[PDB]
């Protein structure tokens, strides 16, 4: 006993994909050359469970055992581009996801963001909702450290439960301080402040105490010698980590009483103006090891990247040994061990250094160049 199936169709070319929407898994057939956006339209017209939200909030998603290699299908591409076989599962998934942002002021706010968009595009919506004009200068870090702007959160292992920090990364434009807007002024104060205690902005031990004196005027107001006795202050909250293991509390206090009856707002103005007054302002430092003719063991030094130049700096004294303008740089190359700059005709020989952060050094140089070109399309 044998039987020939009348429903047997020959020369089948369509792709039989299983569409997943929540609990529902239903099989659908698509032509190979069908665009992704037309696929979603067909899915919307044949599955009433796909009409929960508007199409812009939904997309086709290819899951993976590893969450960081899940793929959001681009609408402008075709189906067979993603190398699909009959029996493969396509998710009609919600693109929106909550992203906790600890913010600048310190309050943590939850923002919905497109899980398919890159970080450089997510930063646009994040800044638009937090009312921040200069989204080019900002970026995001992880408290366990900047993230790659050209890549999505999913492909960098950022789980959806992790909070991130909005922090300024590029220092190109700075509107000068005025106390007309106290909220934006406190925003400037927090950014300029935490860049000093973080060690991101190096200062001398004397300048660090003049800052802490202003910050005492911020959080405690005028100096009350009754309540502000010695030993009252946890120095770890008021200086870089290098300057805490020293007897420097009175210098802070003496700078604190030098403020007199200064308003909290006025002391915030002075904190920012003094920070901008330093030549180390707006300079992002990296640790590198160079090879001089003097010996065959790499001497550690710092190199700083500014809005307009790259400079070789000493690890201790923070003095500029050599500075090349970004218009003197012809090429750069990065590696998990090295970083190299070629200066064309403005120098004989390249500048090559061993470093852990050749990744970000190049990413930070190109970013400033990105900014210079962006603010120069039509002057």
């Amino acid at each position: 006993d044998t039987a020939n199936n009348p429903l047997y169709k020959e020369a089948m070319v369509a792709l039989s994909l299983k569409i997943s929407i929540g609990n529902v898994v239903k099989t659908m057939q698509f032509e190979p050359s069908t665009m992704v956006y037309d696929a979603c339209r067909m899915i919307r017209e044949r599955i009433p469970e796909a009409l929960a939200g508007p199409p812009n909030d939904f997309g086709l998603f290819l899951s993976d055992d590893d969450p960081k290699k899940g793929i959001w299908l681009e609408a402008g591409k075709a189906l067979d581009y993603y190398m699909l076989r009959n029996g493969d599962t396509m998710e009609y998934r919600k693109k929106q996801r909550p992203l906790k942002i600890r913010m600048l002021d310190g309050t943590v706010k939850t923002i919905m963001v497109d899980d398919s968009k890159t970080v450089t595009d997510m930063l646009m919506t994040i800044c638009a909702r937090i009312g921040i004009t200069n989204h080019d200068e900002y970026s995001l870090v992880r408290e366990l450290n900047w993230l790659d702007h050209g890549r999505t959160l999913r492909e960098q292992g950022v789980e959806e439960h992790e909070t991130l920090l909005l922090r300024r990364k590029f220092f190109y434009s700075d509107q000068n301080v005025d106390s007309r807007d106290p909220v934006q002024l406190n925003l400037l104060y927090v950014q300029a402040r935490d860049d000093i205690l973080n060690g991101s902005h190096p200062v001398s031990f004397d300048k660090a105490c003049e800052f802490a004196g202003f910050q005492c005027q911020i959080q405690f107001g005028p100096h009350n010698e009754q309540k502000h006795k010695a030993g009252f202050l946890d120095l770890k909250d008021f200086l870089p980590k290098e300057y805490v293991k020293q007897k420097g509390e009175r210098k802070i206090f003496q700078a604190h009483k030098n403020c007199g009856q200064m308003s909290e707002i006025e002391a915030k103005v002075r904190y920012v103006k003094l920070a901008r007054s330093l030549k180390t302002y707006g300079v992002s430092f990296f640790l590198v090891k160079e090879k001089m003719k003097g010996k065959n063991k790499l001497v550690p030094r710092l190199l700083g990247i500014t809005k307009e130049c790259v400079m070789r700096v000493d690890e201790k004294t923070k003095e500029v040994i050599q500075e090349w303008s970004l218009t003197n740089i012809k090429r750069w190359a990065a590696s998990p061990k090295s970083f190299t700059l070629d200066f064309g005709d403005y120098q004989d020989g390249y500048y090559s250094v061993q470093t852990t952060e050749g990744e970000q050094i190049a990413q930070l140089i190109a970013g400033y160049i990105d900014i210079i070109l962006k603010k120069k399309k039509s002057k």
